[PDB]
């Protein structure tokens, strides 16, 4: 079962994005990571729009195989694995390039 977290933020929304896929979390290190794709990610959360997408692990580095790559949101999908992108786990990068978001938690939903 998917599922998405924003993890060592000061709160449920705000962090480093991490999705669960097969089993085991995985973080995005999208080299785009545009407010479109984090608007994405705050909708899914119920954590209201998109402040920032914080870039280069600025939440620090996650760990263990990387799970998206470039993934390029239209901005109004319901969740961040339904927009396009190039693929799971098949990426080179690392994870000093770490994908984050602050949302702006306003969400009461
Ligand atoms: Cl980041
Ligand atoms: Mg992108």
């Amino acid at each position: 079962g998917l599922a998405l977290r924003l993890v060592n933020g000061d709160g449920r929304c705000q962090g480093r994005v991490e999705i669960l896929y097969r089993g085991s979390w995985g973080t995005v290190c999208d080299d785009s990571w545009d407010t479109n794709d984090a608007n994405v990610v705050c909708r899914q959360l119920g954590c209201g729009w998109a402040m920032s997408a914080p870039g280069n692990a600025w939440f620090g580095q996650g760990s263990g195989p990387i799970a998206l790559d470039d993934v390029r949101c239209s901005g109004h999908e319901s969740y961040l694995w339904s927009c396009p992108h190039n693929g799971w786990l098949s990426h080179n990068c690392g994870h000093g390039e770490d994908a984050g978001v602050i949302c702006s938690a306003t969400g009461e939903n």
